[PDB]
């Protein structure tokens, strides 16, 4: 069996648009994305999520919301990356850029799924309709999905 590092993502969800920031280097680089990165010692989950979303967008919220697990696998990488996605619709301030991110709002008719991680149109739907989901994607490399599973589910 397989160990897994725990990493958050975050998804500011509005009625009629979506925050997502622009990947300036490290993984995931070029993508458009949600905020996040890895847990810490002795923080929450929840707690890593808020975090990650003040540092890289500025946003300072004090809830979110769990929305979903995702374990990625890469082929020639041992460790998988057990990502807990979050959401809020409830902010008050303004994104803004970092070294890791550039946000920007997209409408939900314009969700840039192109530049987005491939799993994520898989995914992302569901999130949209309000859904709970687990997930799990194999990847070889950044764009070659070999092997996924994905279930809605009533508790994440
Ligand atoms: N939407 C989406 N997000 C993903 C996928 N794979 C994946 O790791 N993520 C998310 C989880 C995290 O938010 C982020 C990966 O963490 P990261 O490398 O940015 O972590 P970090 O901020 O701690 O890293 P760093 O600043 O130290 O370089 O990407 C995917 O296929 N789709
Ligand atoms: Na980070
Ligand atoms: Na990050």
């Amino acid at each position: 069996m397989k160990a897994s590092r725990l990493y958050t993502l975050v998804l500011v969800l509005q009625p009629q648009r979506v925050l997502l920031g622009m990947k300036k280097r490290g993984f995931g680089a070029g993508r458009w994305n949600g905020f996040g990165g890895k847990v810490q010692e002795g923080e929450t989950i929840e707690d890593g999520a808020r975090r990650e979303l003040q540092e890289e967008s500025g946003l300072t919220v004090d809830a979110l919301h769990k929305v979903g697990q995702i374990v990625f696998e890469f082929v020639g990488e041992p460790e998988l990356m057990d990502v807990h996605v979050f959401c809020t619709d409830s902010i008050q301030g303004t994104p803004v850029e970092s070294d890791e991110m550039r946000p920007c709002w997209f409408q939900l008719d314009q969700i840039p799924f192109k530049d987005m991680w491939p799993d994520d149109s898989y995914w992302f739907p569901l999130l949209l309709q309000k859904k709970k989901f687990h997930g799990y994607f194999k990847f070889q490399g950044q764009d070659t999905i070999l092997d996924y599973t994905l279930r809605e589910v009533d508790t994440v």
